[PDB]
């Protein structure tokens, strides 16, 4: 009843939900290939299309042909050298589910100016290889986002500026952590506009950016956070022994009554400079706040930095090591920095 | 703090405050567009529209800016609105599903204040008030040269009315004392010449001729496919009385867009003086032309453009002219 290029489909359905996180998938490989540039061009607000460009590594021309090709022990089996192939590809879920849902198209290079532009069809084939120029870096173009799942596009139209600002959510979330990387976006307007959506200059501290990303009112009532939880004698199974100190910097809304926010819609966490959905931290975050100012939730801007070896159908939904141990030193942390600002 | 010197770099006179209101109105697809100054904008400026509204997603960042080819017109979301936060006092009934609407307050930094609830037609209505009160210098300058730079602000409405044939515009202006007069009015679905005449009256037509020139540029391409430009509108003859006694009237656009181009009307004017040398000439002219050939972000002033090798453009543009003028005199009799 249902083909194989239907399972594909619907599956590659499961892994692009929406917009927001083909964009995701985007700026990570971006940031993954060592860009210290990332471009965002959106046309009609992403009905149209996304393009993603950066001036990372580029993509290996041994790649070309493996790059979005879903992985099958069935057809790998079909090659001589086995374990040559299974490293010239088959990585990941992205490209290879954004072929199936939308149409792909890369421009690439790993040796500027000569570069290629590659088009994938659903399935993962090059359609067309065309000799092009470009410098370093590569231009991934998502266009007619779910063409063929006519009840998501649908829903995809009436719900678009949602969705938009949804994304751009997320896209404020990857600028303000990623000070050694300058990012741009832009919306082309039906009508023949190019409108500035975001922008950050190239090495610019978390400050700067988040005065860029959220004005002048973006500081207004935030203070810097400087923590140390000293996590040592919490570490639980026994083996230049590993030094178990988190340091949370970043800048957080002052207790201070009115300094806060009406609504949770500005909290943003980072574990080693990436975007992780920590429930927990937030929870934590917001009770230790509401002690101090019960009507109002806290801006939230902190990175916490330490050791991945500590570290273990979504993302990177990431848990530490004894993370309750963590959320309790760092509520009492947090809370005894908010009673000491209160005596500011 | 220093966000303000840089909303007023931004929003430099009532001018630019009312072009940045109306070119959003009509980018909202508004076919109706009412504006109401209180006392020449000295007080506040109303703009209303019946756009699409502004979705709810968007009230939060409607007044935030996110920073510090086949392009024609340059946009830099939410620097206008931000900056009308910042120099002056922003208001908004606006929404996308009547018969009920929200009513926003904002303040200098964007931070929206007040989310009350009311009612409306499909549609928004932004109010700005106190522009430049926290900047005296200029806002002193402004209370002490509101008649040009009301005058230089309405030119600019009428500027817009006459091409927007799909808008149905209206003007007016309130009396510190009390009532409201209409200052501009268009009826919508009407033609330029229609338009030229709801503006300025019955002597709006006044010694105007039709204007239909294609001008080649095809050969003038330097640095790099049809390069042709439409010239479409209306001019001023050369007959005696005939024309302005002054350059009060002059009009160009791209694109159904409006424009600055001193360098065409330059033009004109020059070309003009060839015949009659006592009068200017009034002119409305659209000039068609492919997007690719228009060069955006040339200037810090978002609206500036430039075309695709201008020095010729004049140069034929000047000689169509003058031909247009000559063969014009032929049928004299
Ligand atoms: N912008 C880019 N620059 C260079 N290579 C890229 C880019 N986008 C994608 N690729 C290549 O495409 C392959 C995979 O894309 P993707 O489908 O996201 O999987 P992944 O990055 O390997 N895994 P994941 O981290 O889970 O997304 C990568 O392994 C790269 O080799
Ligand atoms: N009258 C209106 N009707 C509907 N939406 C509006 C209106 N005025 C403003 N907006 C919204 O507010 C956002 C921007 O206001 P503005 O600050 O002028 O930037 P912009 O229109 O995006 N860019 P620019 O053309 O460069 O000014 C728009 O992108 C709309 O989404
Ligand atoms: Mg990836
Ligand atoms: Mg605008």
């Amino acid at each position: 009843q249902i083909n194989d290029i239907d399972v594909h489909r619907i599956t590659s359905g499961q892994v692009i939900t929406d917009l927001t996180t083909a964009v995701k998938e985007l700026v990570d490989n971006s940031i993954d290939a060592n860009a210290n540039q990332i471009e965002i061009i959106f046309k009609d607000y992403g009905l149209e299309s996304i393009e993603c460009s950066d001036n990372g590594d580029g993509i290996d021309p041994s790649n070309y042909e493996f790059l979005a090709l879903k992985h099958y022990t069935s057809k790998i089996a079909k090659f001589q050298d086995v374990a040559k192939v299974q490293t010239l590809g088959f990585r990941g879920e992205a490209l290879s589910s954004l072929c199936g849902i939308a149409k792909l198209s890369v421009i690439t290079t790993t040796s500027p100016p000569k570069a290629d532009k590659l088009e994938y069809d659903m399935v993962g084939h090059i359609t067309s290889k065309t000799t092009t120029s470009r410098n370093k870096g590569t231009t991934v173009l998502v266009s007619q986002l779910f063409h063929n799942l006519p009840v998501r596009q649908k829903e995809f139209s009436k719900t678009f500026k949602r969705q938009f600002t949804k994304c751009l959510t997320v896209i404020q979330g990857y600028a303000i952590i990623n000070a050694a990387i300058k990012f741009s976006v832009w919306n082309i307007t039906p009508k023949g506009k190019k409108n500035l959506i975001l922008s950050t200059m190239r090495n610019s501290s978390m400050r700067k950016n988040i005065s860029s990303v959220f004005g002048a009112g973006g500081m207004r009532g935030l203070e810097e956070v400087d923590l140390v939880l000293d996590l040592n004698p919490f570490k639980n199974r026994m083996l230049l022994d590993l030094d178990y100190k988190i340091r949370v910097k970043g800048y957080i809304s002052q207790n201070s009554f009115g300094c806060g926010r009406n609504s949770k819609d500005r909290q943003f966490i980072y574990v080693n400079k990436r975007p992780v959905e920590y429930s927990t931290l937030l929870k934590c975050c917001n009770e230790v706040y509401k002690t101090f100012n019960n009507v109002q939730f806290p801006a939230v801007f902190l990175n916490l930095e330490l050791p991945m070896s500590l570290i273990d159908p979504d993302k990177r939904v990431i848990l530490l090591h004894n993370e309750r141990a963590v959320i309790d030193i760092f509520k009492t942390t947090l809370s005894d920095y908010y009673n000491r600002q209160e005596l500011a």
